């Protein structure tokens, strides 16, 4: 089975064997997190959202509708997503912007991924970093200081 | 009325009808809330705090002690404001920096707020920036990466 | 004694006199924590941890394994520190990376901490900083925007 802290609020039954899902998370009915996963305290999951095996999402980061995390992804601390590139209160998109994180991909603690983006395979994204376009497969991208 | 989360800890009454705060988040009892507004998980807001109507706040903000909303502001996920231009830890500033957001403003996902700052109406805050001047009413402001 | 909020997992018992944590913090076993710190809500706090005394960690950081702070130091809110340069999901480093925050060393709002990083004595990081070299004592960095 998968692991459920008590302390969580997760009304999805989609998770697979394995997974840890901690302290104060938030996960909505929708998500399909795969298996051997780790949900680090302090995240929010909405529901139009598909995660999949062996994925680590570090604490304090939320994944919204129109994410996709492949398999065997990192996510460091405090990194942030998006699905609305000009963000109106009250203004819902018809349609919410998709990114997907490919296979093996991590992303450095505190990156700011923008909405509509491809990051590829086993591609690297320094601690940080703003991401308003596409990284390539395998590649090294960070934000110059 | 309002919808406050019983994983919730809210301790203001000052609540304006139609506004949700979700699951962790924590307001204490001066905390003054308009209508309509959205206050996601794992916010923090604290006590000389105004926030007006149909404010959109994602998750994993904290709105300290001289920080005003204005009405129809969206605030992206964890998005910080400050009040303390040069913290030192136990030295307590006599008076707190106010900073203000005025109305329809948009700060985007993991934006730094200094303190002491304007940002206009219908400003646009690029993700990850980093808001170390005022922002003119209408403009669109980001962090060159 | 001490002060844990109900609505916190504190796991430590080695914890000073006059220390307050919050609202959905975690605090794990091996924690340890000094006197007078103010541990803000939304915190993670790993085991292989030191905190002096009179800290102040804001709300949404966490400080994990490898990360030691020392006294009189202030954390801002959502800065994250980091233990691995090199992050692969399920790849756990045979040795987490040091990071030290030294005496009286204040970090700005939203900073980002690479791993085995030094901050010296009463140095201050500015607000959105990436901090990638030592900041040698006194000195104040900020990423240039
Ligand atoms: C991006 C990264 C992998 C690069 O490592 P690296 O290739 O060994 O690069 P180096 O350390 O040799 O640095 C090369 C240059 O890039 C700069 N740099 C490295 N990482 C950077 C970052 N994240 N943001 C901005 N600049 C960065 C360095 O300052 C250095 O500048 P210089 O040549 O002017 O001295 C690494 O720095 C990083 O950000 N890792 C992610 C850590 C993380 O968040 N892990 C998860 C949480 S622990
Ligand atoms: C700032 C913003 C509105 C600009 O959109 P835009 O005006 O269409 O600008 P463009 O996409 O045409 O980009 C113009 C240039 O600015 C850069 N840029 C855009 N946004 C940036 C940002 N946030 N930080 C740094 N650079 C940015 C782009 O890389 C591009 O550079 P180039 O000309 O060298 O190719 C948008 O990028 C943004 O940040 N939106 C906020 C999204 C958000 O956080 N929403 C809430 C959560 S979903
Ligand atoms: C770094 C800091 C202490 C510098 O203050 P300062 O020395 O008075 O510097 P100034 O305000 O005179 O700014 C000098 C220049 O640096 C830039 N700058 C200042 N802080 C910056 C920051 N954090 N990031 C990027 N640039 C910054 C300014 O834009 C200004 O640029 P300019 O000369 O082109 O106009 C302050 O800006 C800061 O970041 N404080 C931390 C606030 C905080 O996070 N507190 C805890 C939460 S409330
Ligand atoms: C700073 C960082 O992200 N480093 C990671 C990287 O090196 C990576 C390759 O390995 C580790 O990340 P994992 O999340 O896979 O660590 P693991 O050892 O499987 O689980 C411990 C994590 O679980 C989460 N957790 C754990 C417990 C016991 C808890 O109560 N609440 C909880 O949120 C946070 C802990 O850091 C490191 O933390
Ligand atoms: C990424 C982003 O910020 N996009 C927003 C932007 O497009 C904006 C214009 O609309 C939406 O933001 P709102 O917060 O107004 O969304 P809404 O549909 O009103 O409410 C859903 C949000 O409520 C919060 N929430 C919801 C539930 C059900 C919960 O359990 N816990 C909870 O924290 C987080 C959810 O994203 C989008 O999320
Ligand atoms: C924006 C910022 O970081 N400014 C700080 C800086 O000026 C610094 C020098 O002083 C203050 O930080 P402290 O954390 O030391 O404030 P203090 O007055 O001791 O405690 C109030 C903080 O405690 C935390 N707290 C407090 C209560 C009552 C709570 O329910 N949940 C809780 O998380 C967050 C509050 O901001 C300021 O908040
Ligand atoms: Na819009
Ligand atoms: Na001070
Ligand atoms: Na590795």
């Amino acid at each position: 089975g998968h692991m459920i802290h008590k302390l969580a609020d997760v009304q999805s039954k989609n998770i697979g064997s394995g997974t840890r899902i901690w302290q104060f998370c938030v996960v909505l009915p929708s998500a399909i997190i795969g298996e051997n996963c780790n949900i680090c305290s302090h995240c929010f999951i909405e529901n139009d959202v598909k995660i999949g095996n062996n994925v680590t999402i570090k604490c304090g980061v939320q994944i919204w509708d129109g994410i996709e995390i492949e398999d065997d992804v990192f996510i460091g601390p405090n990194v942030t997503f998006c699905n609305d590139k000009y963000p109106r209160s009250k203004q819902y998109p018809k349609e919410f912007s998709k990114t997907i994180i490919k296979k093996g991909a991590s992303i450095g603690a505190n990156a700011t991924i923008l909405p509509g983006i491809t990051i590829g395979e086993n591609a690297m994204i320094g601690a940080g970093a703003i991401v308003t376009k596409d990284v390539l497969p395998h590649v090294t991208y960070y934000s110059k200081i």
